[PDB]
């Protein structure tokens, strides 16, 4: 078969049920997610290749950066409950990998701010139990399948994306086997 389990994709022995529909995870510590985001705009490209209005659902990973990891992932819970992750992603990425310039919660605090977001929105949902659950959620996604690794999307949770794979000669060809690569699995 041109698409094949081992290849573009590898098939979850142990099927998650009710799952989103797309489903990725990333870190702001993990370098190829920074390609993926700035150069390679995975998350765009796939969006276009499947119908109107299919659910996309984007988490934030624990296991690189050890306290600021975590911090990141409350931070990313923050962004999705104000929905400013449009606002706030890039400067994450550029502040902990280009400028080095992240390394407390203050730091990512200051991003936020310095993207528009108010100081006392901020800190509210910092502190909110909607963010804890958020962050609870972000977790247990990821636990469903022991994810030790990113960037990793998975489909219907059933497929896993597997971008070792994929042509990496040219960057818009690759965004287009994984983009394809979706789109095929969406339709099975
Ligand atoms: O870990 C792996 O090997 C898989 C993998 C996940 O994301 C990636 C991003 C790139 C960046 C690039 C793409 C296309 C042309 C040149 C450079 C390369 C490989 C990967």
């Amino acid at each position: 078969a041109q698409y094949e389990d081992g290849k573009q994709y590898t098939t979850l022995e142990k099927p998650v049920a009710g799952a989103p529909q797309v489903l990725e995870f990333f870190s702001f510590f993990c370098p190829h997610c920074y390609q993926f985001e700035e150069v390679l705009h995975i998350s765009d490209n796939v969006k276009k290749k499947l119908p109107e209005g299919v659910k996309m659902t984007k988490y934030h990973v624990n296991f690189m950066g050890g306290d600021l990891g975590k911090d990141l992932t409350q931070a990313w819970a923050v962004a999705m409950a104000l929905g400013v992750e449009d606002k706030v992603t890039v400067p994450l990425f550029e502040g902990v990998q280009k400028t080095q310039t992240i390394r407390s919660a203050s730091d990512i605090r200051d991003v936020f701010i310095n993207a528009g977001i108010k100081g006392e929105e901020y800190d509210a949902a910092w502190n909110s139990f909607v963010v804890k659950s958020l962050v609870a959620q972000q977790e247990k996604a990821a636990a469903d399948v022991q994810l030790r690794g990113v960037p990793a999307m998975f489909v219907n949770g059933k497929y896993q994306l597997n971008p070792q794979g994929m042509d990496t000669s040219n960057m818009d060809v690759f965004v287009q086997q994984y983009a394809d690569t979706v789109k095929y699995l969406s339709e099975k």
